[PDB]
């Protein structure tokens, strides 16, 4: 519709030419604004945080409701101009699986991104909290069981469909549990097809829609990976209302919900390739399916 490069595709243009991928990172580290974390780092929440280092802040944590300690490593990410919201939370501690469900509960959440794998490089980043056989598995700190009902099994990804119980109450919903299984950690999607193929298979089911919860986005910490899932989603979602954005600004402002979402360089230019192809959306998201080879 323009001749003429977009804001964003120049910046990447000379951003590459430059080669100043490094010190935009950096920019953006050092601009960006602590905020208190005080919570996280009580004494007690000590066996509830997967890393000394990732923490949410005090304004934007997700408070477990009713409980003698409220405390999850989960954020609310709420972009107002958006008319969108995420929890950003750690890969569940086998202690905080509990926790974990209490949230998606109370949350009203529908879906659940998981970005990591359990074993990466020889270290695990994540308890498994939803079961692969017939078998129930149960939370009896928070009173919740887990089930799978089915599963779609694609080359880069799984879609479990999982029933949630509130044993409690008897009440059942289920949760889409979308596993991309071959991002690696501090690292980037195959391709700016292979994530937005992702991604729009998680918008059609309708659980990133202001109707349900917070999607709850997880990977390892719940901001390198999450961070570039939520930042292009949202990204995406500014431009198409009619925004005239600035990438470097929208993640500032992201980063006020939950600190140090984008862990590389890489995960930035990642981050600007898929909204730069994004912007461009039915046939689009059929060569994105078909370049995905989603079904090898």
């Amino acid at each position: 519709s323009n001749a003429m490069p977009t804001t964003i595709e120049r910046e990447f243009e000379e951003l590459d030419t430059q080669r100043r991928w490094q010190p935009l990172y950096l920019e953006i580290r050092n601009e960006s604004h602590d905020y208190p974390h005080r919570v996280a780092k009580f004494p007690e929440n000590r066996n509830r945080n997967r890393y000394r280092d990732v923490s949410p802040y005090d304004h934007s944590r997700v408070k477990l409701q009713n409980a003698e300690n409220d405390y999850i490593n989960a954020s609310l990410v709420d972009i107002e101009e958006a008319q969108r919201s995420y929890i950003l939370t750690q890969g569940p501690l086998p202690n905080t699986c509990c926790h974990f469900w209490l949230m998606v509960w109370q949350q009203k959440t529908k879906a659940v991104v998981m970005l990591n794998r359990i074993v990466e490089k020889e270290s695990v980043k994540c308890a498994q909290y939803w079961p692969t056989d017939d078998q129930e598995m149960l939370f009896k700190e928070t009173g919740f069981s887990v089930k799978l009902l089915s599963e779609d099994v694609k080359s880069y990804y799984t879609v479990h469909l999982l029933q949630l119980e509130n044993i409690n109450s008897g009440e059942t919903r289920t949760i889409s549990h979308f596993h991309y299984t071959t991002w690696p950690d501090f690292g980037v999607p195959e391709s700016p097809a292979s994530f937005l193929n992702f991604l729009f298979k998680v918008r059609e089911s309708g659980s990133l829609n202001p109707d349900h919860g917070p999607a709850v986005i997880h990977c390892s910490a719940g901001i390198g990976r999450s961070g570039t899932f939520s930042l292009v989603d949202t990204c995406l979602v500014l431009m198409e209302k009619g925004d005239d954005i600035n990438i470097k600004q929208v993640l500032l402002n992201m980063r006020k919900y939950r600190m140090g979402l984008i862990q590389t360089p890489d995960q930035l230019r990642f981050s600007y390739m898929a909204i730069i192809e994004g912007a461009k959306c039915s046939s689009i998201q059929k060569r994105w399916k078909e370049l995905s080879k989603e079904d090898l």
